[PDB]
């Protein structure tokens, strides 16, 4: 039996470039994770409680998927390395304008995973695209829940009464369009 | 004891001007039904979350009118004959303009069971008159039904602050005037 | 942030060849929704009980199929465009005959599914190909499915005894191999 | 205040013709009461106990019909007139013959309920009419019941082994398409 780079049994060697995107999107879903606390905070600021706590709880689930990533590198045997994580972007004009940051960093944290998916692909690492499958699957949902969020605050074209009645819908955890 | 024209035993022989006209009406309830899935993709389309979840039952109940139809069809041993479904309109610049093409839709249902109900009563088929008075009891509350919604959109004026509650109170399921 | 054909945030374009194929399959999912309606009247007018049971809510069910991919679409950003549906086939001279054009009809389902999914590995569309795995997976099952059914039904060789045995198998909920 | 013919106060005179055509039709509902009853005995003669127990029931639903008949002529204040009720028929060559025959007499009640109304519009007497409504609803149910039974039972083409499984179904219960 041979082992692997983090000293564990190897079932099967992955491919060095493979094991450096992985390690990548976990600083990517790390990122999203200060980002929703960062916008929490921002959300906070403005007495907007229904959207902060909807970002508090955001925080905390890109952060679990960030240490779910990391337990498939231990179960792959292979190393992990957290990486220096970037300052948040903590200022937005608007909330519409934060939302749009939510949304486009939502797509952006799926292509990452794509970027992974198609090297997997190309390594023929069929173990790796089956991990991430649900992974996709749960990011078409929150790319679903997050354009509904954001077009759901541009529809209220800044009248604050719109913005403190969807406010009090996320407060009561409707967040999607169910 | 003779065999209609679906092959089952029969009680009574049907016009084949009121069998042709209760055809055609189950292609009318068949058309409201697509008609409000389409309704019902225009408002998730625009995140409005509750006229998307009520249109989308709305759509089921329809289908269940035209399936309740052919079963009529069934126990008076007369043939159905599905037909071709035209594509729906899919395309609203408001929705007080969807409302009330919804509302219009509703108003022709009913004065299509209207036009089957005096060929009946011409033919004197009772058993026909009977089985739509129900019918026409569901449309006279669905009149109603989609009198209100059309009426409390309008009064909203455009506001899209009055159209967030107005779709929170479809959410809720809070759909009529009670 | 970029707006989708259907007006909502885009979190990745889809190809106008894909989209289109999309379109054309949630068609093939109404088709043979109408087409297990037909086939649940057919049986009803034969009192066969059990079976038009079974295809009223394979119905429900086939229609509900093609919403699901009304909702990918939505959540895809990408327009919908419900298409004239054309009417079902509603003649057969046998239950073992109408069998064999329901096995078929999931068979052809599942290849329609299939040609999307090899259009999207073509774009690379990985959001599409792991929303399509379970769809594919359903389909393994109803085919399975119809082949135990058809296969039952030809065993019986036509013999009404046998026929009203898996007519009361289906009442039952007894309608697959277990 | 008028007294009516059977003594009580009366709300609306009704017209001898219509009177006599309800004793009439009483009469229809008894008889079919007492032919539900030799079925009933034919069916056990022959060991088809579900048969035998389903005709049982019908028989006494039959007088039920009858007596509520009777309570309306009560209610409009017009006199009861219980004829002399016929023997039924009570030999068949087949159970398919005694379906046939059982089809049939639902049908000529429906008939006869239908010339009773017929008569009632021609008096506008709408009491009577809307009176009689729902026993037209009730008829178009029994009509397609009794249509299922002998379809089933035509089906089965004499063979007992079949006729043995209906009979279990009927014993069951089991007596509508559902
Ligand atoms: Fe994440
Ligand atoms: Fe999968
Ligand atoms: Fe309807
Ligand atoms: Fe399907
Ligand atoms: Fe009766």
């Amino acid at each position: 039996v041979a082992q692997g780079p983090n000293g564990r049994a190897l079932a099967e060697s992955m491919n060095p470039d493979l094991l450096s995107a992985i390690q990548q999107h976990i600083s990517i879903e790390r990122y999203a994770s200060v980002t929703f606390l960062a916008m929490s905070i921002w959300c906070a600021e403005r007495e907007l409680a229904g959207f902060y706590q909807f970002f508090d709880g955001e925080a905390k689930d890109e952060q679990s998927h960030a240490v779910h990533f990391t337990q498939y590198l231990i179960a792959r045997s292979q190393s992990n390395d957290l990486q220096t994580l970037d300052a948040p972007r903590q200022n937005w004009d608007s909330l519409a304008s934060l939302m749009a940051t939510a949304f486009q960093m939502e797509a952006d944290t799926t292509s990452s995973i794509q970027s992974v998916y198609a090297l997997a692909e190309r390594n023929s690492d069929t173990r790796t695209t089956v991990f991430l499958d649900p992974l996709i699957e749960a990011q078409i949902q929150s790319e679903d829940q997050f354009a509904y969020l954001l077009g759901r605050v541009k529809f209220a074209n800044g009248d604050p009464t719109a913005l403190l009645v969807i406010d009090n819908e996320l407060r009561a955890g409707q967040t999607q369009r169910g």
